[PDB]
Formats: C-alpha cells, sequence, structure tokens
C-alpha cells in the first residue's frame, strides 16, 4: 500500500455535511490534529481497479487552486481524506448569507483563482468535464479551488455544457472553457440558474440558433465580452486558461481601470 494509505483508527468523522448514492461526506480529524474532509465511498458501487485507477490520478496533482488529497482508506469500505473547504460549495456560498457583499472585486478575484486551478488542468492535459460553482469549493478568505473532477466523473447539466460536448460528446478543455463562461455569470448573478426561464431543451435549441446570454445586469460589458469568447461556436477559438487567467487577474488595472462600486456589483 502507499505512503498515502492510513490506518482506519487514525480518523474521526465528527460532522456529517452531504449525502448520496456514492456515500458520504463528513468534516473529521485526522491523526487528533488535522481539521479534514472525509468522503466515504459505499461498499459495491465501484470497481476497486477504476478507484485504484482514480487515487492514481489524485495523488500526482498538486495545485494549491485544487483540493488537496491527503490520505486514504483504499480498501471497502473506502475513505478519501482531502484538506477542508470551511464554506461549502461556491453555489451556496453566493446564495447565502455572503453574497449580499460580494463586490466585483471580489468576484472577478474568485473567478481568476478558479481559472489558475483549470489553467493547471489544461498544462496537464486534463479534462474537467463539469465545471460550475456547484463543484467549486470555498474556504477561508475567499479562497476557491477545483474539487475531485476524475472522481466526480466515475461517480457520475446541460446549461453548462458546451454544446459540441452535449450533442457530440466531444469533452475537452475547450469544453471546459465554455462551462467556465457559464460560471462567471453564476458569479456575477451571485448564483442563479443560467438561462434564467428556459428548459434544457430549448437551451440547447437556441444555443445552436447562436443565442447566447446578454449582459448581467451591473457587469461590465467587458467582463460580458469575455464570456462571450468563452462561448464561441468554434471551441478551438476560445481562449485558453492561461489566457483567461492572466485576464481576470489584470482585470481592476488593464480592463476597467475606472470600475466604480455600485448597489449588486
Ligand atoms: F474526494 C476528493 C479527492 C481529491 C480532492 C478533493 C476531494 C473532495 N473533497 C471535498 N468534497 C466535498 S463534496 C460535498 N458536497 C456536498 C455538500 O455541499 C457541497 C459539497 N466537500 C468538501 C471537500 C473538502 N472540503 N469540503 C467542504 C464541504 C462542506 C460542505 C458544507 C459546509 C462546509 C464544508
Amino acid at each position: 500500500k502507499d505512503a498515502w494509505e492510513i490506518p482506519r483508527e487514525s480518523l474521526r468523522l465528527e460532522v456529517k455535511l452531504g449525502q448520496g448514492c456514492f456515500g458520504e461526506v463528513w468534516m473529521g480529524t485526522w491523526n487528533g490534529t488535522t481539521r479534514v474532509a472525509i468522503k466515504t465511498l459505499k461498499p459495491g458501487t465501484m470497481s476497486p481497479e477504476a478507484f485504484l485507477q482514480e487515487a492514481q490520478v489524485m495523488k500526482k496533482l498538486r495545485h494549491e487552486k485544487l483540493v488537496q488529497l491527503y490520505a486514504v482508506v483504499s480498501e471497502e469500505p473506502i475513505y478519501i481524506v482531502t484538506e477542508y473547504m470551511s464554506k461549502g460549495s461556491l453555489l451556496d456560498f453566493l446564495k447565502g448569507e455572503m453574497g449580499k457583499y460580494l463586490r466585483l472585486p471580489q468576484l472577478v478575484d474568485m473567478a481568476a483563482q478558479i481559472a489558475s486551478g483549470m489553467a493547471y488542468v489544461e498544462r496537464m492535459n486534463y479534462v474537467h468535464r463539469d465545471l460550475r460553482a456547484a463543484n467549486i469549493l470555498v474556504g477561508e478568505n475567499l479562497v476557491c479551488k477545483v474539487a475531485d473532477f476524475g472522481l466526480a466523473r466515475l461517480i457520475e447539466p446541460i446549461k453548462w455544457t458546451a454544446p459540441e460536448a452535449a450533442l457530440y460528446g466531444r469533452f475537452t478543455i475547450k469544453s471546459d472553457v465554455w462551462s467556465f463562461g457559464i460560471l462567471l455569470t453564476e458569479l456575477t448573478t451571485k448564483g442563479r440558474v443560467p438561462y434564467p426561464g428556459m428548459v434544457n431543451r430549448e437551451v440547447l435549441d437556441q444555443v445552436e440558433r447562436g443565442y447566447r446570454m446578454p449582459c448581467p445586469p451591473e457587469c461590465p460589458e467587458s467582463l460580458h465580452d469575455l464570456m462571450c469568447q468563452c462561448w464561441r461556436k468554434d471551441p478551438e477559438e476560445r481562449p485558453t486558461f492561461e489566457y483567461l487567467q492572466a485576464f481576470l487577474e489584470d482585470y481592476f488595472t488593464s480592463t476597467e481601470p475606472q470600475y466604480q462600486p455600485g448597489e449588486n456589483l
């Protein structure tokens, strides 16, 4: 077994935070000292070989904007120990009591962090396939991180999916860029569902005819332009995450030097 393997008695599961058919998620303590998130896998749901393959991936990706794997109990029942993201999902963060205080400088810094995590995914030649606010985790001091997208995919959203991926199964880093554009609308609306009022079938129909969401209220046109680059019909014309990270990092000097705070953004 690996240097990642830990004894079962070194973990305390203190608070249950989430529940699905896959298993559960807990806040707990590791070795009596370390605050951790503990994801359990229900026995019998997944092939040990498949878990072994995904575990290898998890132990190879280290990035400050990717939630860090800490340890594993890799025999059934399986436990997965990661750094604890104390605010939960970005979706819940934006919808909850904090959303009303967030302004455009905070939201764009959050987007820059997520781009930085996806930039790393990009240069490691991986694909997320479900980039959206429900799958981003938030910690203290507005830190945002990309979660365990590989394990998520194995365990398993038309409105976040690029058309070539939704129709033809063409999932690439360029379809993650499209999703990142949708996530920009989540940030600027404080977590509203995209394409408000439209059902999935009409979203798909319209987007093929060239429909794109309009500029959200109080969002600068230059940020809506960036969204529209992410939603280019040709995937190869969409920008890289490396470009998205640099544009968002530099935004309030290079792009909107005259930004003034408003009622909501
Ligand atoms: F497996 C792996 C493997 C490698 C990297 C990352 C992971 C997943 N590591 C997590 N996974 C999950 S999934 C949980 N869902 C369900 C409920 O709310 C949305 C998220 N949550 C996590 C973590 C790490 N910290 N947290 C916080 C959860 C939370 C919820 C509510 C309040 C405070 C904190």
